[PDB]
DNA sequence: CCAGAACATCGATGTTCTG
DNA sequence: CCAGAACATCGATGTTCTG
């Protein structure tokens, strides 16, 4: 099969560095679209949801927060090292 | 009293006794679809998310439970007028 | 190699309509 | 008045190309 190198904010099979963190494709555009305005979402739980290839589309509030945490930031490759 | 505006499972405008319970189109529909379809409903938290006009898309696993909880039955007494 | 656009594709959901 | 059915929407997530 494939081995594995899991994305820093779900756990899917990562694609490359995205806006600064090893994330998959989805985390890639999810974060971009979230950041580019209006990320007002409410959590249905107590601000700590679990994540993964499925549960990830359950709560954008938490996913966006997990992006932020991983380090994902808009002008990543501008500075890299 | 008892008719009463608020959806018993997501407090939006209810439309009438749907499947047992005063409820809305969405939930109405959601219940049937829930009970006779294939799905991967899993909750990201610890199965007690708030269902609400918005969040109710977050945890269908939780909604469906709220459904079951509130009485909604498929093969049930069709009434309310 | 990563950014960001086009498409195209589904499953989930929602509303209006019609028996 | 309600079940169900027929639309019609939303939103994720491919894939595939640029620069
Ligand atoms: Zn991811
Ligand atoms: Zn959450
Ligand atoms: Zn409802
Ligand atoms: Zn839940």
């Amino acid at each position: 099969m494939k081995p594995a190198r899991p994305c820093l904010v779900c756990s899917d099979e990562a694609s490359g560095c995205h806006y600064g963190v090893l994330t998959c494709g989805s985390c890639k555009v999810f974060f971009k679209r979230a950041v580019e305005g209006q990320h007002n979402y409410l959590c249905a739980g107590r601000n700590d949801c679990i994540i993964d290839k499925i549960r990830r589309k359950n709560c954008p509030a938490c996913r966006y927060r997990k992006c932020l945490q991983a380090g994902m930031n808009l002008e990543a490759r501008k500075t890299k090292k």
